[PDB]
């Protein structure tokens, strides 16, 4: 069957904004899973892991008699697939359940762990989502094993389809680099947003970089994908080390053995794949990886032998008995036990991005430190498990149940508690008069409320306005906030705040940040009043100011903004078309194709617009709220060309008289082109909906206000 | 960007069961489109459409000064894509302005045509669709040249997104037959559900079959497509002569002037396509076809000179300025029009496919009547276009406003008023008693209600149980509806029928469509009874029913279920897998995959398959309405493999001890491999799920029971 992805591979495609739709979800539409999380008894579902944890079943016998190991690794694989550059993948939506994760190379097996988890889940029902089970599950089987756990948080909402994730160009599994659709590029550069090194894996490649088993060189690929996974070195050795503290690998044949993967395999393989003809093709034949390789002298308890091993002995390059490169150590004894036979045992062996924490000279200092302080090592496991398992969580708000760390972390980009009273209706008013009377223009204050709002992102649920970051580095200086003109807003918006707060009794207090999105609710409500219209936008108060110090400026980085075509803005030139960058925007912002367009249309005239550039702003009424922009970009009287000097530059002339009317983006433009986009766009162009416009524009510029309020969830 | 479809391209796709989400919508929840419709001026939008037919616009200019012509081929293009087989297609959507219709080479240059309406879409907005606007344009096009049209009905409400419909499997646009993915086999046999001969047209080639310019082998083709768009001989010609009664075709010059189609086109072409290079790209250089054709002496005035041209002149062979077949008058003066320059007259001309229409020797005779007797012609064009214009609206209930013609025809499927008053909710409790009392089983009472309700389909909203003609020919003979068992049943209900009637006053009384429907609803509500659960399962009454004299047998045909999954149905050996035939079925009863998934499971263990086949009846208690479905299809304790007599059934076995549990077929055990199906099953057999999946098997069932319930819209 022909599909128009088949005809048009190029246009763009609006189905990522309309996933995760009420049709595609089986629970009621008032179904809240904190609300069910809250009344499982968590208790009862840690007894019945702890127990799961030695009860074997034939179809995939427990290594050592223990699934421990099995399932720390489905844990961090699960949270392993996050990037920083997005904030997409992670085990916050439980996506390892379904394509591709459930059937990437590097999840081979984890089939197996998932199903094992079965009877619990369908045991607690709805009170436990994959998502957390996932989690709980890595957490038991470390505390089963002896380690002591930081802490866990449910909250994580299961998921009902796949994401749409951009995970790579390549058209082959596992394709190493160079490739016509190649992930790296210059000296060894990934292109962002990627945090894998390959097709199909979680970080980097087991036998070293391309497969070439150089320790030294894997170690600058370990560090750039941890890096993107938001882990710096210290957090990096501390999950390795502790992370291959338990376990095998498994690699007993050659992989020309295992099967299709479970999206590839028959109707009767009942949704588990990777089906090996290799001897009993599981247990003691087990073939995931293709490696063949046993850590410590105890796989089934915390130990300190992951460095003493590495240390203790010097490491010859060798082949497992598929072939793959490994490390084992010369003149060993066979001090490693067997994972079946009692008679059996192994010399120590480590693969080659082990090897990487002795040889790469940044890593080898917190690897010696490790090894002489075991408590350091054990702690710093401990917080980076937290860490690696609840970094797309987003803010403590959202982290529910008995086991939550009282511990603020900075990763978690805090927001201090409110301890006074909030500002009401009557001073809302007050304060949206004193903004007005300041002569803060429409344009500055819808401006400065988008941007501070406009970080948020769904994916990880980081940003947004609470917490008046737009003031703090680095977002004051990022060129899309247009850091001049937003340092004269605020250096206003303070002192109506310091005046409001100084007169009062009481303790009631006015936040920036809550002054900043007031501020821009007085910009939309004085542009409706100057298209004639009386509108009022609602406004929840009750963010708080974060400070500098409680603001990691590497980690808030990523959250710039590099296009954003609600303000028409593109900080340069890049090889995805500024349409495309669009719907992502509109995807992390978690907005709906006609909310999109709605809200777009509105902040062109609004002169949301970075630089007041006229690009889009297809009204003689620049700061009044008008559907201008629908009813101008949909008129026939006026052609369209792209300029001479810049392709991506649009230029909107009168058909009979060659008059240059209008200029306009691609962003703008894309709206009178896209057949979708067009039929939406004219809804809005009608002579009928101007009421509506308005209304539709309130709704979602009420919505992006609101995005990280999870303290009124 | 490679996705789940490049790397799984086999598996099956859920996404057409999620289309037409509230997100995708730009009118609130609330909206309702009739009543819209109900208050727009019909009359004021009739007006302003006949001034737009003569006022010509400089960006394509109206041949012979009047855009009445082309607006017909748009009207009739929107329209002229419905297929039979499915009821997929059609103008009831206005899918034509989205892709991949919108850029189909058929389609060619009515984006101009929808263009040139936008300022009367613009005008009326929300009170008239697009779909509508379409037909409605159409119409008045004929009515300004001349010709009464039969009447027109508004209610087709405008859609936000493409259809998803197989329109063949070809990859190159109007590849000729008997190519690697070609539609036709053995003695030109067109592959079902498919209706026109290549990929992109509507129904034929213009210069004959796989352009063959023959016209008595065009004529099959015309006689097969037609056919299988619910066209006869008498409507075929009377269509085909009528439309060429108007306008004219666009070849003036080569096709290699004509650039990208709409989806391929700049983003500076602001939705439009087919920008041509041929001196000035339209007007009187307009290339559309590439054939060169102008029919009539009076291209813009209705008359019977179509047929005076065909039978008063021999025809010869000759070629368009861009090449193409087509025919001119031997020996003629120049007595046709120029659509330009008043000086220049032209030779009569002709398709090979309009002299299909005098050398196919049934054609003929209907053609040589229709010249004879031109007032015959005028009144089958006007039913045949008002048939082609509605035949996928659906039930006369749901057609609205002034025009709409008091004659009732038997291809709308008709269902008698109701004049006397219906039963109320003691006598539908008192009905449900008798019922069960009668002896009849819930498998009997669950089979029929479904058999009766099933028929319907979304995509021309034809059948369901309102008219009980599943007790008429020929429904009470398909297989699917065990002849023998459906009048075993029937007999029963009509003797309830009888009794209830006889002994009211007042006029009030039951039809049979409504006690049919009742009686699956006390069949479903026994069956939860039986599991310890009381429900009362909504009923509506007011269906009413129709005679065999009121139904088209032939027409029905098309409706008979030759796949139905949710009775574990197939009638014969397909090539497409079972399971991508059940979401088929799903998409046609407008189910979401959440609905589909607990209807199935719930089916099953009622006892509605065909047969009595255990396949899938995964229970131990028979209709009794419970998740054991779910429950034992997900129990990893039973192993699965495909029987050696056939692949496409499953055993299931005990695991450890070998013992046969179950067997199942694709339909089946899709539910336990699919990884979003399954996720789905996860939920109803979950120890939390009983009185969900009860809740929702209701809310669906009654949904099923009320689809074709356009009087309570
Ligand atoms: C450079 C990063 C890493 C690489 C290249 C890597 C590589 C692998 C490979 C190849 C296996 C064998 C899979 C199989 O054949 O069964 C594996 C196993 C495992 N990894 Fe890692 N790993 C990395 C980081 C992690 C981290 C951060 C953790 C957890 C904190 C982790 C915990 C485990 C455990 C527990 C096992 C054993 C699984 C079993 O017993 O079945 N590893 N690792
Ligand atoms: C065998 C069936 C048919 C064939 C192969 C066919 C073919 C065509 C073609 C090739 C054109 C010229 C397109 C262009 O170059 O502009 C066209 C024009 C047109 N056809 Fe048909 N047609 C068929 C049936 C119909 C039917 C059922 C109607 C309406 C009742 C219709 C009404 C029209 C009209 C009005 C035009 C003139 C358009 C204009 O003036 O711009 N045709 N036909
Ligand atoms: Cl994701
Ligand atoms: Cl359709
Ligand atoms: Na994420
Ligand atoms: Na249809």
């Amino acid at each position: 069957g022909t599909s128009n992805r088949d005809w048009w591979p190029n246009q763009l495609d609006l189905s990522i904004l309309h996933r995760h739709s009420s049709l595609s979800d089986p629970m009621g539409k008032d179904f809240n899973y904190a609300q069910a999380f809250e009344k499982l008894d968590l208790a009862a579902v840690k007894r019945d892991l702890h127990a799961l944890m030695t009860t074997s079943q034939d179809w995939w016998p427990a290594d050592f008699g223990h699934y421990g190991g099995l399932f720390i690794r489905m844990a961090w694989h699960s949270a392993g697939t996050y990037r920083t550059a997005d904030g997409r993948g992670g085990a916050g939506e439980g996506q390892q359940r379904f394509a591709p994760l459930n059937s990437f190379p590097d999840n081979a097996n984890l089939d197996k762990a998932r199903r094992l988890l079965w009877p619990i889940k369908q045991k607690y029902g709805r009170a436990i989502s994959w998502a957390d089970l996932l989690i709980l599950t890595g957490n038991v089987a470390l505390e089963s094993m002896g380690f002591k756990t930081f802490g866990f948080a449910g909250g994580r909402a299961d998921t009902w389809e796949p994401e749409d994730v951009y995970w790579g160009s390549e058209k082959i599994w596992l394709e190493l680099s160079g490739g016509p659709n190649s992930r790296y590029s210059g000296d060894r550069q990934l292109e962002n947003p990627l945090a894998a090194v390959q097709m199909g894996l979680i970080y980097v490649n087991p036998e070293g970089p391309d497969g070439n088993p150089d320790p030294v060189a894997a170690a600058r690929d370990i560090r750039d994908t941890f890096a993107r996974m938001a882990m710096n070195d210290e957090e990096t050795v501390a999950l390795i080390a502790g992370g291959h503290t338990f376990g095998k690998t498994h690699g007993a044949g050659p992989a020309s053995n295992v099967g299709a993967e479970p999206e590839a395999a028959g109707i009767e393989a009942q949704g588990l794949g990777w089906k090996s003809a290799y001897r009993t093709g599981k247990g003691a034949d087990a073939i995931t990886s293709g490696l063949e390789v046993t850590w410590t002298t105890t796989p089934t308890q915390w130990s300190h032998n992951f460095f003493e091993n590495l240390f203790g002995y010097e490491w010859e390059l060798t082949k497992s008995p598929a072939g793959a490169h490994q490390w084992v150590a010369k003149g060993a004894d066979a001090v490693i036990p067997d994972a079946f036979d009692p008679s059996k045992k192994h010399r120590p062996t480590m693969l080659t991005t082990d090897l990487s924490l002795r040889f790469d000279p940044a890593y080898e200092k917190i690897s010696r430190r490790f090894h002489e302080n075991p408590e350091q090592f054990a702690d710093a496991f401990a917080r980076a498990w937290f860490k690696l398992t609840h970094r797309d969580m987003g803010p403590r708000a959202r982290y529910l149940g008995p086991e939550v760390p009282a511990e603020v972390l900075l990763w978690q980009d805090p927001i201090p508690a409110v301890d006074h009273p909030l500002i009401d209706a009557a001073d809302a008013a007050e304060l949206k008069a004193k903004v007005l009377a300041s002569g803060l223009t429409v344009s500055q204050l819808v401006s400065t409320a988008w941007a501070a709002a406009s970080t948020f992102r769904g994916s990880d649920k980081r940003g947004g306005a609470n917490g008046a970051r737009i003031r703090l580095a680095p977002q004051k200086d990022w060129e899309a906030n247009q850091p001049e003109q937003l340092a004269a807003v605020l250096e206003t918006l303070e002192a109506i705040r310091t005046a409001f707060n100084g007169a009062q009794r009481g303790g009631k207090q006015v936040s920036l940040a809550d002054l900043i999105v007031l501020a821009g609710c007085a910009g939309v409500e004085q542009a409706a009043k100057n298209a004639g219209h009386a509108v009022t936008v609602p406004f929840a108060p009750g963010r708080a100011d974060a400070s500098q110090e409680q603001t990691d400026v590497e980690s808030m980085a990523v959250l710039e903004p590099v296009a954003d075509g609600f303000r028409n803005y593109l900080k340069g030139k890049y090889r995805v078309p500024a349409e495309v960058l669009l719907v992502d925007k509109a995807q992390l912002l978690t907005l709906s194709a006609p909310e999109m367009t709605v809200l777009l249309g509105g902040l062109r005239v609004l002169g949301a617009n970075v630089g007041q550039s006229r690009h889009g702003v297809f009204t003689a009424r620049e700061q009044a709220l008008t559907n201008d922009f629908f009813v101008n970009l949909l008129d026939m009287g006026t052609e369209w060309k792209p300029t001479a000097a810049d392709a991506d530059v649009f230029e909107g002339r009168d058909r009979a008289t060659g008059e240059l009317k209008w200029t306009g983006t691609r962003v703008d433009l894309v709206f009178g082109s896209h057949s979708q986009l067009r039929a939406l766009a004219e809804v809005y162009g009608s002579a009928d909906a101007q009421e509506k416009f308005v209304r539709d524009f309130v709704a979602v510029w009420n919505k992006v206000m609101n995005l990280d309020r999870f303290d009124l969830a």
